């Protein structure tokens, strides 16, 4: 590559792996969004929350792809595995599964940042800090806030409805 | 002091004491605000209410400081003791603690006003009446209103959530 | 904590300590501001400079508190010790004391950043870099600029007046 | 008087006396203003400051007169004695004489307020608090601020000029 500089083979491959995690996460959120749009679930505010997250994760993958090219690395795509469940249970179950998901992405970002420091790749460390580390921390705080309110509310059906109407 | 007139040593020292009470109250409200911002408490409306009160109390202390200088008294600062609790319990517990706090400030204002009358210091009596006595009475009525609604609502988790969403 | 990830007990406690340093600094600036508002000091431009810094330091503490909660750490408040002096001498003395203060905050930020690197906590390193490290360097340069001009001007009374009127 | 109620003969006469003090003060400020407008004094900013104060004192007397009529008291005018000096010396001398003047008005207001309390005349106490007590305290603080700056500046001619140009 004519532009490639200070960009290790190891970081390049981890970037490709992170891109797959983000697309998988996006797919997961798409499944969660449509589940809450079912006529027998019907929680529009929950459906919207997850559909907005699917788009965010897709945007995250696209930013990683752009960065890959900017550094002279080569994007390599793999199969995207289907989401973990076909049915997501209650709003609470789903929000727990979402937080579990986000923590997995966060850890992958932390490991990638650790790889970058190990490889003396300040550009990668900066890129992660700029569009990912804080957005992930803020997203995780919000989900934790939601889990707490959802838990405070479980007369379970009444609580689930109120949360969707008044918070979402 | 070239400007000092009709400003007793006793009122000056009580003004300094009141300034410390107001800063302490502000610190208390800051602790209450951040407690309700915890991911395991997550009552944004309650967090906002207390954070707004912290700023008000800080503004109250600053007005007293300005007045101290206007009269030719000398501001003297003391340590600010930490708030009474590290964790504030429920919205109800916190609002009870807040009302207890406000009543203490109110009594201090009443005592200071009584000192001013005893010392024939009409300017001090006027200053207290203008920015403090009524604001305190109105604030205390509002908290009492809130305590009543919070109490009416305790299915405790559902009530606490509804109060924060619909009143705060 | 349900959200806590990669957030060490050591960083959490240092964050609480830094929050206390910032509130103390704010208190210090409040005392400096009101001292220059005394009828026997009467340097409005100096009073304004310090009062603006008190608010900045308070905002700094509040940002640290928010971050603490975002990471799932627990805010713990301590007594706020009173400022080092009751009277601040000349504009020069005060600006020297301010620079000494800022350097102490800066060093605390540097130590906290070093702790974060030692703990592999990129989010903390990023947060410090974003709202604190540069703001502190720029503030310290400005004070150094002011000290130099104040020193160039000391006919001491005439210089102090001119600085307050033409620079502040 | 058909409207007179709770308005003692003693307060009525003190109101007439205060009206004379305020007109005298106004006359004093007029003399100070024109002295600084002399071609051999020529401090326009000082001339403006005093001319603005003459108008304020005249407005103060007029408010007392209106109040006198509102209460059913009878305005009685006396000779207005000429100002204490024909020539006012330096800006410093003049500002010292002004502060001495204002303190005399303030004390007269305090005594009148004390008479009103002694006579159980809440309307008079309120009227004094509303347009006079605080305005007087704020005016006296400003003069004290000016005296301090003027004193800091005395190369006397250079200081006097700078004060008039940069503060007034």
């Amino acid at each position: 590559s004519q532009i490639r500089q200070n960009y290790s083979t190891e970081v390049e491959a981890a970037v490709n792996r992170l891109v797959n995690l983000y697309l998988r996460a996006s797919y997961t959120y798409l499944s969660l969004g449509f589940y809450f749009d079912r006529d027998d679930v019907a929680l529009e505010g929950v459906c919207h929350f997850f559909r907005e997250l699917a788009e965010e994760k897709r945007e995250g993958a696209e930013r990683l792809l752009k960065m890959q090219n900017q550094r002279g690395g080569r994007a390599l795509f793999q199969d995207l595995q289907k989401p973990s469940q076909d049915e997501w249970g209650t709003t609470l179950d789903a929000m727990k599964a979402a937080i579990v998901l986000e923590k997995s992405l966060n850890q992958a970002l932390l490991d990638l940042h650790a790889l970058g420091s190990a490889q003396a790749d300040p550009h990668l460390c900066d890129f992660l800090e700029s569009h990912f580390l804080d957005e992930e921390v803020k997203l995780i705080k919000k989900m934790g806030d939601h889990l707490t309110n959802i838990q405070r509310l479980v007369q379970a059906g009444l609580g689930e409805y109120l949360f969707e109407r008044l918070t979402l």
